[PDB]
């Protein structure tokens, strides 16, 4: 119901990696990725939605919490901006 984050991606990816890497729970309504590849910067995450709510859920349960090697995925749902609690 909302875009998921995913702050752990590498470096060697494009847009049918990450996608295929977001997409095993399902289809995604909405995808992006988040890398400098302008100056040689890297940021190192990007941005995604699912068609349903619950797999959205899912993909949390089946990635937020995956370290690497030094750094730690950061996947989890990217969409607070709220003030509301």
């Amino acid at each position: 119901a909302h875009k998921l984050f995913i702050g752990g991606l590498p470096n060697y990816l494009n847009d049918d990696q990450v996608k295929e890497l977001l997409t095993s729970f399902g289809p995604l309504k909405a995808f992006n990725l988040v890398k400098d590849s302008a100056t040689g910067l890297s940021k190192g995450y990007a941005f995604c939605e699912y068609v349903d709510i619950n797999v959205t859920d899912q993909a949390i349960a089946g990635l937020n919490g995956m370290q690497l090697g030094d750094k730690k995925l950061l996947v989890q749902r990217a969409s607070v901006g709220a003030k509301n609690a």
